């Protein structure tokens, strides 16, 4: 309604926010290759992982945007890869998880990236972004409407940000450029902007700068509703032994949760981290979606 204390409460923070705000202007906490949470092998973890606990957990702790990577097989199924590694989770597992969350807090909404991580499998009939279509998308909760998508008809639905081309049926945010490992910037649909920083694979010191950097201008860019800010936390960067994305996930979220907290922006963009947990003393994705305060 009218109220700071509702951003207080994870499952359903976007209660609050005016139903005419586009979901480029609010602030959401997102989560970096969302399926690693079933990895148990030590080997596949210092590697693969970069989450600890399940779907549910992470849209409970104020996740709203989830990093789905695919494959398919040749059972015409879309399922969750790391790299060549199989993830033990699927797309149907993720699309119910959202529905599920999505029926007990309809206030709410969650935005689906899809990106091809592996080459299809040779059984396969028909392609990774018809198949999508054909047997996902079509489902009702995914939002058909494109353009700048205001939090008002993305309520209870599924705003699909496509980063797989090929696509045919409208619905979400288009295609967009998105060159490896940098910042950038592009235009998506008929009215918006990106600015990414998708730095992975890179110096801890260069890292932060980046974080930093790319945070400093959403915030001096506040009001401009045209312009999606994505600020990816996360560092890949492999080396195994304490060079993980675990590793690195325990001086960057709090780094960063303090940046945001110091700072009392108006807005912080649309941040994606790894490891969402509650170890992490400040808590990073509670900073982000407290940002949002200024939009009640």
């Amino acid at each position: 309604a009218s109220s700071v204390n509702e951003l207080e409460n994870w499952s359903k923070w976007m209660q609050p926010i005016p139903d005419s705000i586009p979901l480029a202007r609010i602030s959401i906490p997102g989560t970096l290759d969302s399926g690693t949470f079933k990895l148990q092998n030590p080997i596949k973890q210092v590697w693969g992982m970069t989450q600890e606990y399940d779907f549910r957990y992470q849209m409970d702790h104020g996740a709203r945007i989830f990093d789905i990577r695919g494959r398919l097989t040749d059972d015409n199924t879309i399922v969750l890869h790391h790299g060549p590694l199989y993830l033990y989770v699927t797309l149907h597992e993720f699309i119910n998880e959202a529905k599920q969350f999505l029926k007990d807090n309809p206030s709410e909404t969650i935005i689906m990236s899809l990106k091809k991580e592996y080459e299809d499998m040779k059984g396969a009939e028909d392609s990774f972004s018809s198949t999508f279509e054909k047997k996902y998308f079509v489902d009702p909760i995914f939002l058909k409407t494109e353009g700048n998508i205001k939090l008002g008809d993305a309520r209870g639905k599924i705003v699909l940000l496509k980063r797989y081309s090929g696509s045919n049926e409208p619905g979400g945010y288009n295609n967009f450029y998105w060159p490896d490992n940098e910042t950038f910037t592009t235009t998506v649909n008929q009215n918006a902007n990106v600015t990414v920083q998708d730095k992975y694979k890179v110096s801890y010191d260069e890292k932060v700068k980046s974080i930093k950097d790319t945070m400093d201008e959403t915030m001096n860019n506040s009001e401009d509703l045209n312009h999606l800010y994505i600020n990816f936390t996360s560092l890949s960067s492999g080396g195994t032994a304490w060079n993980s994305p675990y590793y690195y996930a325990s001086y960057i979220n709090p780094e960063i949760a303090n940046y945001i907290k110091q700072k009392n922006p108006a807005r912080v963009g649309w941040v994606i981290q790894d490891y969402i947990n509650e170890k992490w003393s400040p808590l990073l994705y509670q900073e982000v979606i407290r940002a949002n305060k200024s939009l009640i």
